[PDB]
């Protein structure tokens, strides 16, 4: 009955879980090195399963003989809903095994990222086997990127707390704050800014935070980041700076507070042009005017 039970859950077979556990089967039987049925329907996904044996009082932090719980074995093989099933049932969420791994770090190993930052919401402990440290690392990097692009603060902050670094970049050179920059999120920049973020970081066309607020005309966040330092005659590879693009794209406000905090009216792209030519070209008079009484 115990190895037919085994076999059930591992196969998925909710009705005849169902039956052998009416008929007396031993919720938590093991197998020869220690799983129990709720380890292999946690390991094959088998979402029935799990909440079927855990209502017959199965053991929700059963360790096999290497320490793993079924939360170790649905994080290492990707099965959200199961892993929140079995949290709400009272995993240990810091179950750590005979090598020291915890469900956040074998979740980590073929990038199961949900899991992760779910593991962290209900209490992951974050503070040589620095080879530990390094899986939840990368996944807060890889976590903080998806989340300042989306924008919410809450989220960008949870990561952060839990130590994500904040100067990582993606493979175009855009770190967290060109993304929250680019994408217009004040409340993400902010949060960055106060937590270390390099405020003039050049992606591979030379594009900083400041290259990129002005470029999407968001006043706000061009004030900010001039408060912060950000370099307001830096300049691309093809030689535009913030002035140059707030000119372009006719955004007078940003024009402003770039001359008030010292932007250079006579600098010129590796065409010859200023910003006051570049107003000129584009038919933004009222800038051509504020730039050629600054010059």
């Amino acid at each position: 009955l115990g190895k037919k039970l085994l076999e059930a859950a591992r196969a998925g077979q909710d009705d005849e879980v169902r039956i052998l556990l009416a008929n007396g089967a031993d919720v938590n039987t093991a197998d020869e090195t220690g799983f129990t049925p709720l380890h292999l329907a946690a390991w094959e996904g088998h979402l029935g399963i799990v909440e079927v044996l855990l209502k017959n009082g199965a053991d929700v932090n059963a360790n096999d003989e290497r320490g793993h719980t079924p939360l170790h074995l649905a994080a290492y093989t990707g099965h959200l809903e199961i892993v929140e099933v079995l949290l709400k049932n009272g995993a240990g969420v810091n179950a750590t095994d005979v090598i020291g791994t915890a469900p956040l770090h074998l979740a980590a190993m073929w990038g199961h990222l949900e899991i992760v930052e779910v593991l962290l919401k209900n209490g992951a402990d974050v503070s040589g086997n620095e080879w530990i440290w390094k899986l939840l690392l990368d996944a807060l990097k890889y976590l903080l990127l998806e989340a300042a692009r989306e924008g919410h603060r809450d989220r960008v902050e949870k990561l952060i707390k839990a130590g994500a670094d904040v100067n990582t970049a993606d493979e175009t050179g855009f770190t967290p704050l060109h993304l929250a920059a680019w994408e217009g999120h004040l409340g993400i920049v902010e949060v960055l800014l106060k937590n270390g973020a390099d405020v003039n970081a050049n992606d591979e066309r030379g594009h900083t935070p400041l290259h990129l607020a002005a470029y999407t005309g968001h006043l706000e966040i061009v004030e900010v980041l001039l408060k912060n330092g950000a370099g307001v005659n830096a300049t691309d590879v093809i030689g535009t700076a913030p002035l140059h693009l707030a000119a372009m794209w006719g955004h007078l406000e940003i024009v402003e507070v770039l001359l008030k905090h010292g932007a250079d009216v006579n600098a010129q792209d590796k065409f010859g042009k200023t910003p006051f030519d570049l107003a000129i070209d584009n038919g933004n008079e009222d800038i051509a005017e504020v730039l050629q009484k600054a010059a």
